């Protein structure tokens, strides 16, 4: 007979439903000294949130803490900061931020920015080391960092003067980087003056205040930074020409602080050789759709491949992707499974494909204007 | 089967029928090749 | 020239959605034609 | 089985953008008198 | 047995370690073998505390939920296990990559519980050498009809 | 499996966790790693990464890669021996290994000057060797400071980057490689012109790192006199295949050789190929018998 | 030609398959378009 009764089983079919997690969770680690009011220990990952919650946590005056507040102070954003003990020599204290493994088995330094998504659920997408990023060591270490992380480490390449900057960004070519060049200058509180920083939790902080506005496809150029006041080696920026030195350090992909002050930083262009990644917008965008694809259709896996889940999958990348659209993350979208893809031996393995392709909005970096007169409408002066 | 089925073969009670399907494989890896570009870009236009 | 040029300056590098081609195209229409019912020009044209 | 997860694996293909580098950068060399206002070296190349 | 009863008989090889569970799995090569490395450890009432467990039987009845809930038919990995408090070899798993210890397993044909606690287990692949048979799905759909 | 596996297994500071965490690094990747004690003079040395069998009759040194198939079920498709290639010994070693599980091995010549690594490279004439001469320098930790490295697992670290991500067809070559700070011996490379010596050295057969720093790595010809071989992408999708469908096909054997059992093998190589036709492994194929 | 040189660098050693050839194809398609309409060329024609 089987059962006799009465059943009611639950068909757990459906599009599921798709979110963008991380968005702009910073991963910084700078220095500071652990002692007494220092609660956060010599090395481990510590999450954050406030100034008040960074505080207590590094201290006062600490070389971190000046990163966080440049951060916080423009807009507030999640920091699974790192911060490490200060060293004897500048050389040797990269190390210390690099970090190797140790002992402990526990992964030291930058490299420890891993572990803030199994601990924390914020995965650090978007790198950054203040002051230590000029050195050539420490830098290479936050290009395959990212990589991991699908993240996008904001260096901060050595002031002195333009030529030495153009020299330094010619070294690196990943998708992931992006350097600003110029040093601004904040008004430290300790010492009561001016004082030169590394403009790298600036820029980064910068970002987190278009992602949480505009957006994470929003790109961040051309917008104001707060908690400034000067910038080491005036780039000069005319009205509108070629000439001016802030456009050939974009050329040679590179961000700058513009105007007195510290008006606005821009700089889109990435140091990326494939120009198709030229732009920082398009990395972010497609380091974000990615990792939601992929934490998304965790619920999927090993199931039933009917026409159905096909269609429930589908089904679910066709709403994704449409939220996205009107939302103006994207302007146009395609998915679909693939036919040839979809052979009867592929599905006869698991194997499953949806061919997605869409265009990430790019930022209008050169809007022009051809104006010209002419003598046409002058005969309208008449009737 | 026509040629099972034989004369000789159902005088001996032998009588055949070819069953065959595809049972359900799970999705045991569901691949996603995700790729921007630049088609859609003179939609923003008109 | 000198009024697009530095009138524009809040664009720059920003989404270039078809609602911001709009916006400077409205932009455009909007302020020729306060030259023209002023009498700087005669009549306009401006479009992508 | 090989992996058995879910891959989303970045197929990095279309036609690349490309850009008029240089366009007209001149290459000058005169002459002049290296000492003091002159930080110009007394011969390698300078930016102006 | 179980090509006498056309089941499929669950294994649970030895913990130690991965090479340990990898050269278990080379002997066998039939239908009808669907082994979990990774012992897991449950919550023993009478120790009052930690106790592995062999992790056969938790993996017996988690096809008896799919079974009596979406069909036999239906996979039973990445179906999570109750009655749980960790696993003896934390086998790593990470977002989604082939470098992960956990997939290397299930190269081998080989079951295992996943992440903290004991979230859930997978490996759909049957200790089978022929390709046709390789999920125990196959062979329990057919063994059935 | 990763750097945790790795470091509580050799430890830190060992030149083998150098070589390990310069390919994770990069990209994350299986190694079935060996290691071997250090000896006292550097000649005898190589003798140990060789390694001969030994009394206990278990493969040592370099070619007891061989069980790493019998006992991980990951046969090492890509050999490599950082520091240990430069010297004419341990070279041949590695391609005589390399035939036997169809793989790769990547060596590393001396620095020096380019005289040295030409006049090496005329040597070997393998399918199975892809060189890579100029050492390029990393940052070690330990030193804290500048360090020359054999950038062979470097090299290594990045094929295992390319095959995750495009696939084991797609070339290594032209990929930028990470955890670097400067390259012995700057190899120049004009923007476009056969002149340059970064080019001179490809026509020997030999990889090497352009640009400042370390911007990227190429020289897609293997150390092979065979033209039909030249590229060590053929090498790489051909021994996979052949490996593939060696493996795969372990189920028929002897088994009743129908008319059915013949087109059920065809259509085993049919709906295969297709697979790697689509997925773009290969360009177009043919099977029948 | 300075261009053609330095913008197809990305491309070098990598998977000659039918696309690869039409995506720069299209490639130069785009871009000599984009200096017909600008001006710089009367009109052209690239093909393999």
């Amino acid at each position: 007979s089987f059962f006799h009764g009465v059943t009611v089983t639950n068909v757990d079919i459906g599009a599921r439903t798709i979110a963008l997690p991380a968005s702009s969770v910073i991963g910084l680690c700078d220095v500071f000294t652990p002692g007494a009011q220092a609660s956060a220990k010599p090395n481990v990952p510590v999450l954050l949130t406030s100034k008040k919650d960074a505080a207590a946590a590094f201290g006062i005056g600490s070389s971190i803490y000046l990163a966080c507040e440049a951060i916080y102070n423009r807009a507030q954003a999640v920091i699974v900061a790192v911060g490490v003990e200060t060293a004897e020599t500048p050389e040797a204290q990269a190390s210390a931020v690099i970090g190797g493994i140790s002992a402990a088995g526990e992964r030291t330094g930058l490299q420890a920015l891993l572990d803030g998504k199994s601990r924390f659920n914020a995965q650090p997408r978007l790198l950054v080391a203040p002051g230590h990023s000029a050195q050539q060591a420490v830098a290479t270490a936050m290009d395959g960092l990212a990589e991991k992380l699908r993240a996008i480490a904001i260096l901060d390449g050595p002031n002195s003067t333009d030529e030495a900057a153009v020299a330094y960004a010619k070294n690196f070519g990943s998708k992931r980087l992006f350097m600003v060049d110029p040093g601004v200058q904040v008004w430290d509180s300790a010492t009561n003056a001016a004082r030169n920083a590394p403009a790298s939790a600036y820029a980064a902080g910068l970002f987190a205040w278009t992602d949480a506005e505009y957006g994470f496809w929003s790109s961040p150029s051309n917008k104001e930074i707060k908690g400034v006041t000067g910038t080491s080696r005036p780039v000069e920026f005319l009205d509108g020409d070629e000439t001016c030195r802030a456009n050939l350090l974009n050329n040679a992909n590179i961000a700058t602080i513009i105007r007195d002050d510290g008006y606005r930083l821009w700089g889109n262009r990435t140091l990326s050789s494939d120009s198709k990644w030229a732009f920082v917008t398009r990395v972010r965008t497609m380091d974000l759709v990615m990792d939601a694809i992929l934490a998304g259709h965790k619920w999927a896996v090993d199931r039933g491949i009917t026409k159905t889940y096909v269609k429930d999958v589908t089904e679910g990348l066709r709403a994704f992707m449409r939220d996205l659209k009107n939302q103006g993350a994207v302007i146009n979208f395609e998915v679909y499974a693939d036919p040839d893809l979809n052979s009867a031996s592929q599905l006869a393995q698991g194997k499953v494909y949806w061919n997605i392709r869409f265009t990430d909005v790019p930022p209008a970096e050169n809007p022009n204007f051809r104006v010209e007169v002419t003598d046409q409408w002058l005969t309208e002066v008449l009737d």
